[PDB]
C-alpha cells in the first residue's frame, strides 16, 4: 500500500516531513552555496548508521573523502571510524555524456555494503564539470529511476544562485525528483537567516512553506512552528 | 448546440468549470513542482472509472506504472484493481523528432480499453528527454489535434517555474490546447497557499480567477467563491 | 478621395464608440492578447456583424484550429456559420500544417475574390511562424501579407499572441509597427480575480478613445464600456 | 560659431529644442507603437515646404505613398499638392550581405533633385528587420548618418522601441550614432495614456530637458512647454 | 602614491583628490548624451590652455570636423589648437579582430605631438563596427596596457543603456580600467539630473558616490557636497 | 576540526572566528573598485610581516609594477619584500587547460617556501582565453591542487550586481571551500562598503554583511557584536 518513510533523526525534520524521508525514492536538498545540503546529506547518513545501523553510502563528485571526514568533525563526527567499520562508504566519483557506468559503480557500492541510505553529492556539478546540460534532465531521470529500481533512499543534493528563484539550476531537477527539500540562506537588513522548505513529497503528506533552522556543534536543528 | 462537459466529479472543480471539462477537447494543467498536476490528472481518471464507469488511459514519460500506483494509495484509490479489470491502462512511455508513434500507442489504448478519458504526464518532459524544444508548438498541435479527431477528452500536464510568469514552459503550450487550468503553490510570508484558475475553456463559459484548494487524504479540493 | 480615412462598423458593442466609428476600411488591425482573452472571438464577431447587418462576405483563414470547432464554438454565442458558409457569405480557409508566405497569400487573394469579401479575419499569425520556426522572417512575411491586403483593399483584422498583459503588444516586437491599427485584449490578474479590458493603442490617420476599457464577454458576444 | 538650428514650426518643439533642430544633423525620434514618429516626421517637413519653402524628402520602407497621403489628410494637409508642385517628393524605398550604400545615393539623387533642406526616413528599424541584418545595425546606421551629414541635409529619422522607460531604441546604439535624440512616449498608467516628448541629446548645442506633455489633435502635434 | 594630473574640470579634480592618475586609463561611461565627449574634449583643451601639454582626440564617428563644430558650443576654438600643433584628433573611422594597427597609430601620434594626455571616444563603437564583441576584454587590454607602457594619460569613453545596470556594455571595461567614472542622466518625475561618481581609482582615495553636475557654456562643472 | 590562520586584516580574524581555514581556497568576489586586490595583497603582506610566512601573488593583468606602485597607497614597500625573497609575484599575464599554471604556481610554493598565495583574478584568466566553459572544471583543477600542496590560498572575482550572483559564471562559489563577499552599494547617491563571510567549509564564522573602509592602512573592517 502507501509510501512508508524512514526518520531522519534530524531534529525537527520528521515533524515537517509527518515521518521522515519516502523509503526507497530520491529526495532533492538544493540550495545557494553554503546553505548547508552537504551537511544535511552526512547527518542523514550518519543517523541512519548510529541510530538504527542501517550502512550508507556517500557519493562524492568534487570534495575528497577526506576533506568530507574533516569537515564532519565540524560536529563531533567521527566518519572515519565509521568508515573503517564498514558502516559508511564514501564513493569518490570526482574527475581526472552518460551517467550509465557510474550509476553501475554506485549500484555496485550499495549491494556490497548492504547500503540503505544513499547520499549524492552534487548531482549539478557532474553535468557541469562535462558541459552536458542539454542532457540533464535524461541523465537525471537515468539516475533517479535506477535508483528507484534499486529501492535505496537517496539525498541527492543540487546547487542554486537565487533564494526565491528556480529551485534547482536547469529548472528540471525537481521535476525528475520524487522529493524536494529547499535549504535558503536569505540576505535581509544585512543579516542572513536560514530555513528549510518541503516543497513536495509524492504519494504523501507533509508540513508546507518554510522553517527556520540552525547549524551548529550538533549539525542541523530545525524549529517547527 | 454549445459544447456538453463531463463531469470531473472533483470536488468543487465542476463548479468552477460550469459543468465539467468540455467533451472531446485537450485542458492544459500546468503548474511548478509540487502543485497538484499527477494527483488532477490521476483523479480525472480515477473519478470516471468509479462513477460512470469510463475507462482511462494513463500516459506517463517517467513515474512507473507501479510508482503511480502507489502514490495513489495516499488517498485510499487502488489502481491495480482498475488496471486488473481493463478500467485503467497505464501507458508505460519512458524511454528504453516527430510524436506519430507515440499518437498511435495512445490511439491504439483507447481503442482497445474503450477509453474516452485520457491523462498524459507532463508532456514537457517528452521534449527535454529529446532535446526538442524547437518543435513543440508543431508536435504538441499534432498531438491535441488526433485525439480532438478521435473523441478523447484530455488532461495534459505541463512544467512551470514561476508562480505568476508564463503559464507553461516554452509559451506556446496554452495557445495550443483549448482549455487552461494553472495549478499555483504560491509562497508569501513563509507560507504556500495552493490556487487553481481556469484560465480559459474555448466555445463555453467558466469562472474566473484564483479559488483555494487543499490536497488531502481524499484528493484535491477547491473552495469556489 | 481628399477626405480622411473612412471606417467599417463592427458592431461589436462599445468597439465602434471607442474607435470613433469603427476600423478603417482597407487596413490592417492586430488584435493581440493573451491566452483566452477573446482575441478569436472578436475575430469572429467582426465578420458575422459584417455579414448579417451589412451583407459584406467573410473569409476566416485558420492556423490550428479546425473549421467544424470554429462552428462549434461559436455557438456558445447562439451564431450559425454553419449556415453562412452554406450560403457563401463565409468561406472558413484551413492553412493548418526560404519560409515564404507568398502562397498562401495568394490562396487567401482567391478566396478574397470567388466569395467576393469585404472583411478577413486570419487567427493567429503568430502561430504560423513558430509552425515552421520562422521567427527571423516575421517582420518581412508579416509585411508582405498585410501589404498584399491593402493592395487588395480587404478590411483584415490579425490575431496575435503575447505572454504579458504589460510587456510587449504582440511576440516578435514587431507586429505592432507592420500594422496599421492595434488593439489590445488584457485578462489582468490582481488580488486572484481577473478583468478584461480592451484598448486601441493606434489607428493611422485617424482619431480613437485611449487608455482600457473594461468588457465582458458573454452569451453575445463582447459587451465593451466606453468611459465618456 | 556654434551650430545653428532650423524651425520645425511644430507647436511648442522649438522653445524645448531652444531654435529648432541642428542644421545639417541626424535627429533620431523613437517611440512605442502610435506615439506620433510618423506624424513628427511629416510635420517637419509639411511645415518646411509651407512656411519656408523648403523642399523635402520622405522615405518610406513600408507605409505607400499613398498611405502616407490619406493618413495626412486627418490633418488637413494635403501632401498630394505638394508633391504636385515638386516640393515634396516620397521616395519608396520598401521592399521588391548587408549594405545601405545604394539606398543612401537614392537619397542623395532625391536631395539633389528636389534641392531639399529637410530629410525624413521612416523607420529606419524596419529596414534592419526586414533584411535580417541587426548584427550590421551599427555600422551601416553610421553610414547613413555620415553620408547624410556629408550632403548636409537636416534629417528625422524615426526608430522603434517596445519599452517606454527602457532602451531608447531598439538595438542599444541608434542613439549614439545620432546627433540629436527625441523620445516620444506613451506611458500607460491607472487605465489611461498620456503623450510626451523629450529631448534626450543635442550634440553641440542646448535644449529644455525631461518630459513635456503633447497632444495629437486635428492641427498635428502639438506640445507645452513646461516654463 | 601614483600622482595625478589636474583635469582642471570645475569640481573634478576636488572628487578624484587631485585629478586623474598619471600614465593610466580612465573610463568614463554613461548613457546617450550624458558628457562623455564633452568630458574627454575638456580634458585635453585644459591639458593644452592651463599647461601647454599636448593632446591626441581619437574618434571612431564623428569627424574631425564636427567635434571642432560642437566645442564652439562652449566658446573653445580647436581649430587653432589643431593649427598650432598642440591637439591631433586621430580619425580611425571606417572606411579575426586586432587592435594592433590602431594602437601603432596612436603611438605614432603620440610621439609626434608629443602628448600627454589622450582621449579615445568611444572604445564601445569600434568593437560594434567591427561586430567583435567576443573579444573585449582581450583586446581592450591590450590597448590599456600599451598606452600605460608609453606612460599617456588616457580618458577612453564607452556607452552604457540603463542608469543603474552595468558600468559599461560588455561587463568588463571596468575591471581592466584602472579608474572608472560613470556619468548618469537619471530621469525622474519627468526631470533628468546629471550626476558624475568616480568608482574606482586604482592605488589612490577619491570621494565616494555621486555628485550633481551641470553642462553649460563653459563646459562641465561639478559641485563637491561637503 | 579546521585549523585557521589570522589574516591580520583588522575585524576579519573575528569575524571569521579566527582567520582563514589553513590549507583551503577562499574566494573573494566582488564588483568593479570593491578592495578585491586591496585584500588579497594584505592578506600576503600581514603573512611576510607579522608571521614571517612568504607568500605568492598571482597577476593576469596587472603588472608587478603596478602591484607594487598601487600597495604604495598604503605605506606598504612590497619591493623590498620581493628583494628579500619573502614575497613573490608570479606574472601570469598573456603574451584550454590551467595545469601549466598550476605547476608554475606549485614550483613558486616549493622554491619560496610559500604558506600563502593570492591569485588576481580567476575570472579575468577564462575571458582571456574564451574559456567560459570550461570555469567550473578547470577552477575545480586549479583549487584541488592547491589543497593537495597544503597552501592557504584567497582567489578574487568578479561580479556586476551587489546583491545578484556570487560570482561571474554561477559555480565559483561551490569550488572554494571558503566565500568571502565585497559589496560597495550605491544607495541615495552614497557608496557603503561590507563584507560578508557566506560559507566556511567545516567551521564556524559570522553571518551577514559588515561595514569596512579602506584607508592608508589598508582594509578595516567593523565586526558588530
Ligand atoms: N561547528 C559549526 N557551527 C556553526 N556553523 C557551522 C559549523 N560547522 C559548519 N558550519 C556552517 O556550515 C556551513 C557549511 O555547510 P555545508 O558545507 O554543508 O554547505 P553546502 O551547502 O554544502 O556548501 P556548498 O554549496 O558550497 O557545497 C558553513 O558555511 C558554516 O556556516
Ligand atoms: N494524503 C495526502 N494528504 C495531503 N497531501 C498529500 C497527500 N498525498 C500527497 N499529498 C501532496 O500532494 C503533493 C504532490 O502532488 P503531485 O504528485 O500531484 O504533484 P505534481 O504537481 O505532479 O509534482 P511534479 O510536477 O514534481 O510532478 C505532494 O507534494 C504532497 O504535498
Ligand atoms: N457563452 C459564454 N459566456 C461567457 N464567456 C464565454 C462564453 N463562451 C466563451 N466564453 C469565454 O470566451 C473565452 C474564449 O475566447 P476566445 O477563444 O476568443 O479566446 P482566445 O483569445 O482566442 O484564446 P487563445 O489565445 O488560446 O486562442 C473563453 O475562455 C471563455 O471565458
Ligand atoms: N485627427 C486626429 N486627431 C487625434 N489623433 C489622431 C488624428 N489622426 C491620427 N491621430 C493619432 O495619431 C496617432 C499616431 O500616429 P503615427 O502614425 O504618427 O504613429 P507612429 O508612432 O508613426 O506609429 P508606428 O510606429 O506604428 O508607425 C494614431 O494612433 C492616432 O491616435
Ligand atoms: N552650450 C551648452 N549649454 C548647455 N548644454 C549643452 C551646451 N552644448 C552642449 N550641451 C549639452 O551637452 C550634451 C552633449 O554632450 P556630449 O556630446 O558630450 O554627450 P555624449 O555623452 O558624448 O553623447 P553620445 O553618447 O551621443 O556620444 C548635449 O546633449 C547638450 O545637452
Ligand atoms: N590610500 C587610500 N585611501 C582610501 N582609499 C584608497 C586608498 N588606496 C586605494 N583606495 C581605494 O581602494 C580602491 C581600489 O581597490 P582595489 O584595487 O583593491 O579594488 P578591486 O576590487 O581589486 O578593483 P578591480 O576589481 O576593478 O580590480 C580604490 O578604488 C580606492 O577607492
Ligand atoms: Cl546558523
Ligand atoms: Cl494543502
Ligand atoms: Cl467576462
Ligand atoms: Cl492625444
Ligand atoms: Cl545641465
Ligand atoms: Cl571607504
Ligand atoms: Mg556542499
Ligand atoms: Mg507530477
Ligand atoms: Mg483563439
Ligand atoms: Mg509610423
Ligand atoms: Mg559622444
Ligand atoms: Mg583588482
Amino acid at each position: 500500500q502507501a509510501i512508508a518513510k524512514m526518520r531522519t533523526m534530524i531534529e525537527g525534520f520528521d515533524d515537517i516531513s509527518h515521518g521522515g524521508l519516502p523509503i526507497g525514492r530520491s529526495t532533492l536538498v538544493s540550495g545557494t552555496s553554503g546553505t548547508g545540503k552537504t551537511l544535511f546529506s552526512i547527518q542523514f547518513l550518519y543517523n541512519g548508521i548510529i541510530e538504527f545501523d542501517e550502512p550508507g553510502v556517500f557519493v562524492t563528485f568534487e570534495e575528497t573523502p577526506q576533506d568530507i571526514i574533516k569537515n564532519a568533525r565540524s560536529f563531533g563526527w567521527d566518519l572515519a571510524k565509521l568508515v573503517d567499520e564498514g558502516k559508511l562508504f564514501i564513493l569518490d566519483a570526482s574527475p581526472d555524456f552518460d551517467l550509465s557506468a557510474l550509476i553501475e559503480r554506485i549500484n555496485y557500492a550499495i549491494q556490497k555494503y548492504r547500503a540503505r541510505r544513499v547520499s549524492i553529492d552534487s548531482v549539478t556539478s557532474v553535468f557541469q564539470q562535462y558541459d552536458a546540460s542539454s542532457v540533464v534532465r535524461r541523465e537525471l531521470f537515468r539516475l533517479v529511476a535506477r535508483l528507484k529500481q534499486i529501492g535505496a533512499t537517496t539525498v541527492m543534493t543540487t546547487e542554486r544562485i537565487e533564494e526565491y528563484g528556480p529551485i534547482a539550476r536547469y529548472g528540471v531537477e525537481e521535476f525528475v525528483s520524487d522529493n524536494v527539500v529547499i535549504l535558503r540562506n536569505v540576505l535581509e537588513g544585512e543579516r542572513r537567516r536560514r530555513t528549510l522548505e518541503i516543497l513536495k513529497l509524492r504519494g504523501t503528506s507533509h508540513m508546507k512553506g518554510e522553517y527556520p533552522f540552525t547549524i551548529t556543534d550538533h549539525g542541523i536543528n530545525i524549529f517547527p512552528l
